DNA sequence: CGGCTCGCGCA
DNA sequence: TGCGCGAAGCCGAT
């Protein structure tokens, strides 16, 4: 497609056609971000040989009404700065509400648009707007992997069974996907209100709002702070005040030495490339450097080859067979104890660990890595059946994680309830042989009291 | 055949 | 606290 610093395996073609004479439409869903942005580069590339401007279209869907009203001011709120930021460089952006299927090719019609970009998603139901789109349009449509450092369809082309399967792969792709971002170009062409969506869904999720029992929110909006600028923030004090740590640290949830970028990244306000680059480059402990680009690079990557190869990434079908006969067989046994959805979400079980690790995903919006284990494990133990426990962890994590309705999340119940990407353990009972975790094991690794006492 | 992102005993 | 074994099924290099 042209270009000097664009490598042309980062873009695949999802319908040829002949090249229209208007604009360049970039169909933003995935990587709400102007810097770093391979899709937004990519549509600028093909507007600049094409001598056309480049748009930006974003589609409001109402997939806001199953999440809630933190997601949807921290999505919401970015939009609004990438609105300036865009405007900045003279590229305009449309922000249309309902099905992308409808609405897009509606848009590409009426603004007579000459190609359209947009990046790539392994969810399922942006392959069913795409393939929406392609019957009702004329005009060529490419996906720009703009997510991965390396494109998710060049890093594998099948299933993963682990992570040390897939680590050479990646690792050996970087050299040459790895590299730095050019600076966008402004627009040489100049070919609804945001405040009133934000507005108007806010008072649809108002009586959805988790409260307390003197009708007080629960969720605490100032621990982090969204969008583009915000989120560049979080990256420099974390290589700068918690990457020697993190080796050390990253499993005490009594220290907040992670790297909090899961909300940001998820809304894709900051590139991992990004975070990559700016890691590999600074001097810090090398055994903390290795330990969290294995986060960001194949774990991260990793969850996008499981959903982008499991169409049933939220299922018991896409289980192991090993989990399968394991979970099929304990099925019948006796749980000790038995909780509805509606107790674990308001956290009233017996465990105070578990309850104190409700109340941090309650109150933060991020519950911390580790003890995000042990409550998915503690779900599987005292649920039903293991498809309850699947659809109780996949609830409570899509609703009150700010890095909900994301790969990492499926991928992350799987292998906590399924054993995706892990392996067989001591047989037990009810769990069978899925990985165990204890209440007393978390109290010989960190203190709990510190833990249960912060979040009541 | 080697080695994979827990609990547990022992310094 | 950090280290080493145990319990377990399977991929992938040959
Ligand atoms: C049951 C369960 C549910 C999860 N739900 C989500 C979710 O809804 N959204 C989400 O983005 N992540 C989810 N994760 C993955 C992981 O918990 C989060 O990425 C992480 O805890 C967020 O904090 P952090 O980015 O500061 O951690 P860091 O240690 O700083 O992580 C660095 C980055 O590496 C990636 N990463 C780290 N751990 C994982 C992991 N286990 N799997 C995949 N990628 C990882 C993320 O991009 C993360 O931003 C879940 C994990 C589990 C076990």
């Amino acid at each position: 497609p042209r270009g000097s610093h664009m490598n042309p395996k980062r873009i695949r073609a999802l319908k040829s056609g002949k090249q229209g004479d208007g604009p360049v439409v970039y169909w933003m869903s995935r990587d709400q971000r102007a810097e770093d942005n391979w899709a937004l580069l990519f549509s600028r590339a093909i507007a600049k040989e094409a001598n056309v401007p480049v748009v930006v279209v974003f589609c409001l869907t109402d997939e806001f009404l199953e999440a809630g009203i933190r997601q949807y001011e921290f999505m919401l709120k970015g939009l609004q700065e990438l609105e300036v930021s865009l405007s900045r460089k003279k590229i305009p952006s449309f922000f249309l509400r309902g099905d992308p299927g409808e609405k897009i090719s509606r848009f590409v019609k009426d603004y007579n648009a000459g190609t359209l970009v947009t990046d790539f998603s392994p969810l399922r139901i942006k392959n069913q707007w795409i393939e929406k789109v392609i019957s009702g349009i004329s005009i060529p449509f490419f996906e720009v992997d703009a997510h991965n450092v390396v494109p998710c369809w060049e890093a594998s082309q099948k299933h993963e069974y682990a992570a040390h399967t897939f680590r050479p792969k990646l690792y050996a792709l970087l050299p040459e996907f790895l590299e730095e971002f050019p600076e966008l170009e402004p627009n040489s062409v100049t070919p609804e209100t945001l405040s009133d969506v934000l507005e108007t869904g806010v008072k649809a999720l108002l009586p959805e709002r988790a409260l307390l029992k003197n009708k007080d929110p629960l969720f605490e909006p100032w621990h982090f702070e969204p969008g583009e600028k915000a989120a560049k923030k979080v990256m420099e004090s974390f290589i700068a005040d918690r990457l020697d740590s993190y080796g050390a640290l990253r499993n005490d949830p009594t220290k907040n030495m992670l790297s909090n970028l899961s909300p940001y990244l998820h809304f894709g306000q900051i590139s991992s490339q990004r975070v990559v680059l700016e890691v590999e480059k600074a001097e810090s402990n090398p055994g903390s450097k290795k330990a969290f680009l294995d986060e960001i690079l194949i774990w991260k990557e990793i969850s996008d080859n499981f959903c982008y190869y499991n169409p049933g990434y939220d299922g018991f079908e896409s289980f192991p067979s090993w989990a399968k006969e394991s979970l099929n067989a304990h099925r019948n046994d006796v749980r000790s104890h038995i909780y509805t959805l509606e107790e674990f979400e308001a956290g009233k079980t017996h465990d105070p660990l578990w309850n104190a690790s409700q109340m941090e995903l309650l109150s933060t919006g991020k519950m911390h890595g580790y003890t995000r284990m042990y409550w998915a494990k503690k779900i599987l133990e005292w649920s039903e059946s293991p498809e309850k426990a699947l659809e109780i962890a996949i609830c409570l994590n899509d609703r009150y994680e700010l890095d909900g309705r994301d790969p990492n999340g499926y991928a992350g119940i799987a292998w906590s309830i399924g054993g995706v990407h892990d392996r067989a353990w001591g047989e037990r009972e009810v769990t069978g042989k899925i990985r165990y975790m204890s209440y007393e094991g978390c109290k010989r690794k960190f203190d709990v009291k510190l833990y249960i006492e912060k979040y009541s």
